[PDB]
């Protein structure tokens, strides 16, 4: 009734769980390929979700084995990793000062359940990509958020499978309120979505109220899945705020996903896709573009809102763009 040696150099590895760069790739070296799992269950553990909801445990472990089983291991960068890293990255943002006993219990499981499932079935292509081709998904989704219904059509079916249904003893109410938040995070990670989302948390900063203590009040359901929805965009976009050793293992899965996406784009033809090209596209310049454009306006509005929670994050990630700005030739 004792760990094995592998088995306790993972638990050892995921102490770090709490922490702004845990060992993710690591992790699912030593979990035998199976991050999302180990992280979700210590996660769960932690927040003592299990107890709060009446999960059993072995249903929770079928559900979340099932679950990384449908993320794609034959996917560089939208796989069961990635995955593992936006659950842990949204687990740490919920532990921020400023948000401390804000959300309840259920909206906390909304935010690492939308993480766990955000990806599932991924195929390692773009909605785009997936319009251009008449593929079913874009037919079943009428074109619109054409990924992000999918992940969510997954992550709930999944539910259904042999002692899988880890909402079993919620009541209807709660799985109602569960389901539609959940619902509104993956939504919420279209990129599509992104400046609607980011005017939306601008605005949030620019009215921001504070309470007794210097804990954000939310008083409203738009308010409050408006920063659950930003904070798990914020972890999906948080690859440029990890530690370098990190930050670049992530570059290099995205740039085989999006070189193997522009291989399959040059036979079939439709024309290649922004910087998806080994030939007339670099690394460097997309990283640069990616961090300006996008990573970096709205982390800094995130560390606005929760200042100055996030000094080091949006540190991290200005050091990591000198970097790769540093490196252009
Ligand atoms: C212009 O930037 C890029 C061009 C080509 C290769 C890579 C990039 C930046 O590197 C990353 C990109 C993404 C994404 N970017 N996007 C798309 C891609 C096209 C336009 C840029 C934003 C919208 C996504 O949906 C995800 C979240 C997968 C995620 C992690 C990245 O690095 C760790
Ligand atoms: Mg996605
Ligand atoms: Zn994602």
């Amino acid at each position: 009734g004792v760990k094995t040696e592998q088995e306790d150099v993972l638990a050892k590895e995921l102490e770090d769980v709490n922490k702004w760069g845990l060992h993710v790739f690591r992790i699912a070296e030593l979990s035998g390929n199976r991050p999302l799992t180990v992280i979700m269950h210590t996660i769960f553990q932690e927040r003592d979700l299990l107890k709060t909801f009446k999960i059993p445990v072995d249903t929770l472990i079928t559900y979340l084995m099932t679950l990384e089983d449908h993320y794609h291991a034959d996917v560089a960068y939208h796989n069961n990793i990635h995955a593992a890293d936006v659950v842990q990255s949204t687990h740490v943002l919920l532990s921020t000062p400023a948000l401390e006993a804000v959300f309840t219990d259920l909206e906390i499981l909304a935010a690492i359940f939308a993480s766990a499932i955000h990806d599932v079935d991924h195929p390692g292509v773009s909605n785009q990509f997936l319009i251009n081709t008449n593929s079913e998904l874009a037919l079943m989704y009428n074109d619109s958020s054409v990924l992000e219904n999918h992940h969510l059509a997954v992550g709930f079916k999944l539910l259904q499978e042999e002692n899988c249904d880890i909402f079993q003893n919620l009541t209807k109410k709660q799985r109602q309120s569960l389901r539609k938040m959940v619902i509104d995070i993956v939504l919420a990670t279209d990129m599509s979505k992104h400046m609607n989302l980011l005017a939306d948390l601008k605005t949030m900063v620019e009215t921001k109220k504070v309470t007794s203590s210097g804990v954000l009040l939310l008083d409203n359901y738009s308010d409050r899945i408006q920063v659950l929805q930003n904070m798990v965009h914020c972890a999906d976009l948080s690859n440029p705020t990890k530690p370098l050793q990190l930050y670049r293992q992530w570059t290099d899965r995205i740039m085989e996903e999006f070189f193997r996406q522009g291989d399959r784009e040059r036979e079939r033809g439709m024309e290649i896709s922004p910087m998806c090209d080994k030939h007339n596209a670099s690394v460097e310049k997309s990283q640069v573009g990616f961090i300006d454009y996008i990573v970096h306006p709205l982390w800094e509005t995130w560390a606005d809102l929760v200042h100055p929670d996030a000094q080091d994050i949006l540190d991290t990630l200005e050091d990591n763009r000198e970097w790769y700005q540093s490196t252009i030739p």
